């Protein structure tokens, strides 16, 4: 599914994303825009031989198993197709975990490269929320 921006600002509220670890939701409507441009189904393959998942473009080196990342964990207890999902339930609750794990939102190097410090509530103008 590709989510419209409002559309996407809207259920990351729904799912407790908005202020979470201190995350306004214009922070995470960016680091989706830039991680997967809103698609669901987005996927890459980096150089490590992991790969990213989803709307959030969460990484199957640590957080979701994939069968194919040798060496790596499953710390949100997920496959990692379950990132992919129209529903993005999988997505938000993973990205809860992933953004308590010390770096806060650095932990996506394209939010920290293209929105930290940006006037991301940009990203939520408009919208009804
Ligand atoms: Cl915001
Ligand atoms: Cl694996
Ligand atoms: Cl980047």
């Amino acid at each position: 599914k590709v989510f419209g921006r409002c559309e996407l600002a809207a259920a990351m509220k729904r799912h407790g994303l908005d202020n979470y670890r201190g995350y306004s939701l214009g922070n995470w409507v960016c680091a989706a825009k830039f991680e997967s441009n809103f698609n669901t189904q987005a996927t890459n393959r980096n150089t490590d031989g992991s790969t990213d998942y989803g709307i959030l473009q969460i990484n199957s080196r640590w957080w979701c198993n994939d069968g194919r990342t040798p060496g790596s964990r499953n710390l949100c207890n997920i496959p990692c197709s379950a990132l992919l999902s129209s529903d993005i339930t999988a997505s938000v609750n993973c990205a809860k975990k992933i953004v308590s794990d010390g770096n806060g939102m650095n932990a996506w190097v394209a939010w920290r490269n293209r929105c930290k410090g940006t006037d991301v509530q940009a990203w939520i103008r408009g919208c009804r929320l």
